[PDB]
């Protein structure tokens, strides 16, 4: 694989086509998801030259640790879909390659599982029906180890997925919602979930920069911004091209990460220059986890290593604060 | 159907060709009736999030009435071209579904008949030879229950449509204009309408902002923002790209509505941030109504009722007057 | 013929492959022949609604002589490539429509037989070699009746058209230069000319502001904006793209018409609201004269002139200076 | 052959598939290999007519030297991968074009014997490993009589080129690095090349302003605004889009050169008209090299002057300092 282009095809030779089109696809008429990639496209890098590159380094501090990469895994929901090894290859692998791993609150393998696995956990989390079982997710993460909580924001309910729809799609009998034996998130249900840890909480799925702000003022230890892979509104805004003016609202006052679309080193190199923090990554995880298990999503996190490295070099960036200040032009 | 465009299909089976070329087709080069769905698919929504929405509404007031969606039946002449029940269908399934449905002056039904239907019928007229005769449609309209007069005025004569020519496409002699046994509209048409009812007078086909302000200065109580869907000048601008201007000039001062290209709920919810009051629906209409008659149209209206709820709550919208309050960005 | 893309194909049919090569070609890569499209169909027109169109004229004066529609037909040498009777063919339809036709320095049919035709004649000047025999042109068309000396300005030597290389084009022996039994302009030239004439000197093949300027200094009655139909510099930008800004900077001090791409009224009525004076018109008369001769021009020019008044009327306008108010929107 | 397109077929057919690869290849997914291309594609140039054009002149003063062009070959390794004779057959035809011609540090024969051809060499440097080797080369090419020094600085290692991975493509044994039996370049080895000759330093491959400017304070006498024909960073701006803001930026300091996508003289038209004082061009070269070798080469260097010329005359410049101040306008 030289590529994450070479793990899809693999991924939908082997995935049952009604599996490919639940990861692939998005709501309405995939507007938002198309255009994810059409903006990362329209981004061009203004590289400097001739600095010194004698020790580039692509480590990043986030929410209190080392990353090994401005990258996370993002939340992707029972992974067990694409792989019977599901999360726990998926983790295993981040861990090896030093990047943050989301376990998700649909997780098809308990939390506590797969934080025994070790590496820097997050846990993303879905609002339940009551305060106090959304608390207790919460708190089973913490004790569990998990190093941030990813507020999934976005999501008041799904989407219309009319791939799922038309393939009537519905999870197997052999894959469930191992947390358990859900409602309208608000500001409130921030407070709430700020008020019961002492993580940092990243709210998942900000494009306003009125709510970048007000994620600040809430006391929010990051956002993504996100459209949420073009799976929530249909003609939602990607969060690449609202990346900028949120970085300059939120002047310093949280991480600001993005996703969405990103396939490269070269588009992690785009992000970092528009300002991120970091980025997540979700489809091609998946790609490499159905394509190859563990060994899969390691061989994709080694080469997503070494293309962010390359381009940082290319670009005359020692390390990812240097990318930050890189300039761009639109095509 | 789980979308729109699958009725669109359904309707290109069951109709005679030169029927559907009728329905579908555009003045000239067709430039104006695709750069109204361009023009949609250029615009992004940015979202809101985390804002209650445990009463979501999509209802509005307008012209003295409630409606159910922020969206009416647009005029479109001799139903009865698509199926046998014609307009009396479509008026049932808005009626039923709480849209108003707009009468047309070349209704395949008497007007009387239509009205009879109930639900909240507007009228759509096209002015006459004669001031006289002109307004005794309007008297017609008020007497059986229409709650405004639909004025067109962006057709002194018909656009030149080459589809229709090629087909020689003609009236079959089973459709007649039923309110029956032309002349170009002018300012002072406008007032003899005005003088002669109480309804409500919306002007439809307006694109000019100086346009749009002299129809309030004439007491309008609203346009509509259109190209007449493609079908008159060709290269006439879309009313999309005008909304937004013509809202910030008349400044409250009447209802504005837009129409052209609307399919989808995630369309409505772009006019309405734009500052659209409400929109008018056209050819996907009679697509349904092609397709499966009265029940075919009622069908569409409960996706789009449903598509344009799920739009705005996933937009942090809990009433179309937030929508209007949403930000867009161009693509 | 419902439009003038039906005259193409019967174009295409009935003349030999080369001959519509050297019709139909531009220079090098043919960017600037697509972009005269690309540039027309990228405005839109924003129309007035309600206004007086009980006497919509289409006439102008132009160069002291009424013209029944703000059009002439362009220069075109050696028209007896596309028909036998050639330029008396499109001179007599021109005549008989009443607008101006634009006999060739480079005529098949002599400049005294054309204009005896009668009608509307204007003379194209290429410069020669010398400055007497140029004038000599000038004289004889003068003598004849020409009321206009168009000096095309924007060959100082033929653009390298590479369709015509590829099919080693050569002039037929039953072609000749009938004015005859060449050298680079300058604004000496022009002074030349216009110092030898009582007739309005129009520079055909002005881009450049400061050209559009200095030719009103000149004493110019008129100026094309032009790129000479793509067949000259490859790259040059299309005259619609600087047509706008040259009005501004002549602000009335001579007509100013545009060519390169005009195919409709609604084209005609673009170039209008842009500033234009009138327009010239190329390929599409040879095309005309081509399929039909004489009755395709007439044909062709009448089709012309209900395109021009439909799209008036629809856009509010009663008379071509209306249409020079009208306000355009980039799409 | 009468454009440079019938070349690239020629050579396809002639070349081994994976040396053909290497020659036409990009990084990545090769979005600025297209890029440089597509942003030369919006260029449109704005004409200037009724100019003295007696004496249309090509030339141009360049570090020190005439060149009958605003052109140079660019630097294009190992040049015997196209054809037996490599960069003497090159080198040669441009000797004899009057065109600089720009030796590698990884030519396939050696600088020495390159330069015997005679013309106006100049020498590439790729920096070494150590800084005694590096301007051993520098002093090799001094006195070997080249006259500039083009130090490439956009290579601290090379991009991936995807299309050699997947071929697994490999230099023949028949190809060596002739100058031999390196290091990422800061600007402190640029001093060090400075300081080590008197021939003008010419920095290849700036994109930043910054950096454009830094090269001019850091005593260059050229650069060239280029992105390594989209072999380097994936990503990376094309240099036509940082050319004119550059130019401005050094406001007469250094010459300044650009490349990327230049295949006529039209290109180089556009090239000058923002400002450039000269282009490089490389795989044309190596096109013309592999179809027919020297005589190959020398025929393409004859069809872009005879396309430069052509141009600028169109154009209304006497001489490329007029072309130079030509205005130009966006599509
Ligand atoms: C199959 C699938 C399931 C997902 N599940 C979740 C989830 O449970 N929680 C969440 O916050 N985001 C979820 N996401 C969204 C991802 O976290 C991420 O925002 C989106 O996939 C990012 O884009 P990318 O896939 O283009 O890299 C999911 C995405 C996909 C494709
Ligand atoms: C077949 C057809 C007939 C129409 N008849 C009328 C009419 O009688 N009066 C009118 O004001 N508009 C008429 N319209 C225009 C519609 O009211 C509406 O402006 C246009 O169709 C809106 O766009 P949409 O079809 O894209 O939704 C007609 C449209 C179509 C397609
Ligand atoms: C076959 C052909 C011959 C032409 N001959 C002349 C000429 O002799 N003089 C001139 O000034 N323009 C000449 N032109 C350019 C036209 O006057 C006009 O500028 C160009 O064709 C306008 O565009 P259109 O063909 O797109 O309508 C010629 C154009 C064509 C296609
Ligand atoms: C096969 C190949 C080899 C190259 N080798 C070198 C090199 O050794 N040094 C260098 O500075 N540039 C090198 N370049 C880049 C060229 O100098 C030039 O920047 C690029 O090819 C310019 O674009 P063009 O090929 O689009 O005209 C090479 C380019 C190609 C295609
Ligand atoms: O995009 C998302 O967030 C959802 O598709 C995750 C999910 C999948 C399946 C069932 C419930 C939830
Ligand atoms: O308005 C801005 O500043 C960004 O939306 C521009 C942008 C477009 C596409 C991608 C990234 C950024
Ligand atoms: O677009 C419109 O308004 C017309 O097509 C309506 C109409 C149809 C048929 C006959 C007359 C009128
Ligand atoms: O000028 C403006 O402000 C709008 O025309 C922009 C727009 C384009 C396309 C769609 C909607 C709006
Ligand atoms: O575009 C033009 O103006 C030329 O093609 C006219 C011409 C044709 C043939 C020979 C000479 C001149
Ligand atoms: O700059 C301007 O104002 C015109 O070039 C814009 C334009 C583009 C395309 C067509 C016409 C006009
Ligand atoms: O673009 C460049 O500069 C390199 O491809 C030149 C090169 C080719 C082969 C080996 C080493 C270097
Ligand atoms: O910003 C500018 O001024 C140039 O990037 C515009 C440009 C685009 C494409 C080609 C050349 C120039």
């Amino acid at each position: 694989y030289v590529s994450l282009a070479d793990l899809e095809r693999a991924a939908r030779d082997v995935l049952p086509g009604e599996i490919f089109d639940f990861l692939a696809g998005g709501s309405g008429t995939e507007a938002s998801l198309v255009a994810n990639r059409t903006a990362l496209e329209r981004v061009f890098v203004i590289p400097r030259m001739l600095r010194d590159l004698t020790d580039v380094t692509t480590e990043i501090d986030i929410f209190g640790r080392r990353a090994a990469l401005p990258m996370a895994v993002a939340p992707v929901a029972y992974q067990r879909l694409f792989h019977p090894e599901g999360e726990l290859a998926v983790a295993r692998a981040a861990r090896d390659a030093g990047v943050p791993y989301t376990i998700c609150t649909l997780s098809s393998v308990s939390l506590e599982e797969i934080a025994a696995v070790g590496g820097r956990p997050w846990f993303q989390l879905f609002w339940l029906r009551d305060e106090k079982r959304s608390l207790d997710l919460v708190r089973r993460a913490e004790d569990a180890g998990c190093e941030a909580i990813v507020f999934t924001v976005d999501v008041p309910w799904m989407g219309r997925r009319l791939r799922d729809m038309r393939n009537g799609f519905a999870l197997p009998e052999w894959v469930t919602a191992a947390n358990f034996d859900f409602a309208p998130a608000t500001w409130e249900s921030v407070e709430a979930v700020r008020a019961h840890t002492d993580l940092p909480v990243v709210l998942k799925g900000i494009l306003a920069v009125e709510d970048a702000r007000r994620a600040v003022d809430a006391g929010a230890g990051g956002i993504v911004v996100s459209n949420h892979g073009g799976r929530q509104l249909d003609g939602a805004v990607p969060g690449i091209e609202m990346l900028g003016e949120i970085v300059a609202a939120v002047s310093g006052g949280c991480e600001v990460l993005v996703d969405g679309g990103i396939r490269s080193g070269g588009d992690v190199l785009k992000a970092t220059a528009l300002g991120a923090s970091a980025v997540l990554v979700g489809r091609p995880v998946m790609w490499a986890l159905a394509a190859a298990g563990q060994d899969g999503v390691r061989q994709l996190l080694e080469l997503l290593a070494e293309e962010v490295r390359d381009a940082m070099g290319l670009a005359g960036c020692e390390s990812v604060g240097a990318a930050r200040r890189l300039n761009t032009k639109l095509g």
